[PDB]
Order: structure tokens, then C-alpha cells, then sequence
């Protein structure tokens, strides 16, 4: 098991056919968990599920510039659950960051941090116990 916030080093950044796979459980009572790809300060892709937002579930997307924080994209599928263990797949396309959770695709981000080399970290955060963080190459 991992100890939560988990920073996994990506060496070279990320590249298309990388394939991020974590598993974890969802804490009982859970109110957020963070994925952020990082490039320096900068948040290249944050994939934040939410599970009370104004009394609803949702995904939240975003990039994270000099400090701001863009357009969110958002994503009302929901597939995490409290206290179930839960499997996220982020594979690296040329165009967009590709998420499928427990086997099903849910959704694309498109790429707006376009240096994909310097994108050299991925921090996983929230109440989640954390059971494995890896990639490889498909
Ligand atoms: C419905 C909605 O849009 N809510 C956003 C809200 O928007 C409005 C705020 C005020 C008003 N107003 O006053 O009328 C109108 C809109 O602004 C918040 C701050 O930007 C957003 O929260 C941030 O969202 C990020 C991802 O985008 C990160 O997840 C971040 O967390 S972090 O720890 O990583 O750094 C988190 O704080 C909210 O999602």
C-alpha cells in the first residue's frame, strides 16, 4: 500500500501510448479525490471526482496556468462509490488524455498543456486508501 498525497515520477514526461493504472479504494464517507499531472507548478490535467457538490456527484476537469485555474470540464457519469475498490486507466492519446474507470471508458480530456515531455509528475490525492500507481508502454 502507498501512503496518500502520492507523487509517481513520470521520467521523460508522458508520451502517447503511456498507460497510467491506479487502484484504490474509495474511503466510507468520501468527498473528493484529485489525479494531477503536473508540469513544474503547472496542473496539466486535474481529474477531480467530487461526491458532494451541492448535494450532487461529478467530475471535475481542469488545467491549472501560472497560479489560475481554466475552464472546467464536466462529467456527470460517475462511477466511484464509497467504500469500493475501484480501478482508473489514463492512457496518453496524441490529442487527449484518455480515462476509462473499472474497465468502462468515461472520459476524454483534450490536451491544452501541449509540452506532453515536460508533463513529469502525477500526484494522487483524496480519501482513497491507495493499493498501486504504475505505468507502462502499450
Ligand atoms: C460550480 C463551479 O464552477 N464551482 C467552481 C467555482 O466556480 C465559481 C466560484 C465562484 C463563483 N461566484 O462567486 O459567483 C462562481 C463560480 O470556483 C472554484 C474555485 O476555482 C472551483 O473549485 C476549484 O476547482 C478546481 C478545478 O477547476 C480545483 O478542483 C480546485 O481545488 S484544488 O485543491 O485542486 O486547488 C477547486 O478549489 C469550483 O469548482
Amino acid at each position: 500500500p502507498l501512503i496518500v498525497p502520492y507523487n509517481l515520477p513520470l521520467p521523460g514526461g508522458v508520451v502517447p501510448r503511456m498507460l497510467i493504472t491506479i487502484l484504490g479504494t474509495v474511503k466510507p464517507n468520501a468527498n473528493r479525490i484529485a489525479l494531477d499531472f503536473q508540469r513544474g507548478n503547472d496542473v496539466a490535467f486535474h481529474f477531480n471526482p467530487r461526491f458532494n457538490e451541492n448535494n450532487r456527484r461529478v467530475i471535475v476537469c481542469n488545467t491549472k496556468l501560472d497560479n489560475n485555474w481554466g475552464r472546467e470540464e464536466r462529467q456527470s457519469v460517475f462511477p466511484f462509490e464509497s467504500g469500493k475498490p475501484f480501478k482508473i486507466q489514463v492512457l496518453v492519446e496524441p490529442d487527449h488524455f484518455k480515462v476509462a474507470v473499472n474497465d468502462a471508458h468515461l472520459l476524454q480530456y483534450n490536451h491544452r498543456v501541449k509540452k506532453l515531455n515536460e508533463i513529469s509528475k502525477l500526484g494522487i490525492s483524496g480519501d482513497i486508501d491507495l493499493t498501486s500507481a504504475s505505468y507502462t508502454m502499450i
